[PDB]
């Protein structure tokens, strides 16, 4: 098993056709999970499927620059059950991020944050068990 939260490291950030893989259980009574693609203290890319936001299940998606949060990107389609296993795969693309939840594509994020080489740390937190976290350049 795998410490939550978890530091996945990213030396030299995100590239193109970087796949990242993450296995896990949700817990079972989940209200929220989190993965940040941080830039420091930044976070590039901010993937947050909330159980219930005002009695509804929602994907939250947004980047936070200089402590303040932009444009927020919102979902309906949410995969995640509490107390299932769930495999997450972030497929970094030039000019978004890909995810993918269980082998089915969720949804993508344009990169704001366009350094992609300075975003170097992925936080996975939230109400989940982990089994392995890593990426391979494919
Ligand atoms: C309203 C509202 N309700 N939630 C948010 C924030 O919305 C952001 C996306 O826009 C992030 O989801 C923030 N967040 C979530 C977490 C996290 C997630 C986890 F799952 C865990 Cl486990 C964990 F510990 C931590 N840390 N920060 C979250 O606090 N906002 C919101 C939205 C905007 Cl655009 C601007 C300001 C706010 C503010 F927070 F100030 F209120």
């Amino acid at each position: 098993p795998l410490i939550v939260p978890y530091n996945l490291p990213l030396p030299g950030g995100v590239v193109p056709r970087m796949l990242i893989t993450i296995l896990g259980t949700v817990k079972p009574n989940a209200n929220r999970i989190a993965l940040d693609f941080q830039r420091g203290n930044d976070v590039a890319f901010h993937f947050n499927p909330r159980f219930n936001e005002n009695n509804r299940r929602v994907i939250v998606c947004n980047t936070k620059l200089d402590n303040n949060w932009g444009r927020e990107e919102r979902q309906s389609v949410f995969p995640f059950e509490s107390g299932k296993p769930f495999k997450i795969q972030v497929l970094v693309e030039p000019d978004h991020f890909k995810v993918a939840v269980n082998d089915a594509h969720l949804l993508q994020y344009n990169h704001r944050v366009k350094k992609l080489n300075e975003i170097s740390k992925l936080g996975i937190s939230g109400d989940i068990d982990l089994t392995s976290a890593s990426y391979t350049m494919i």
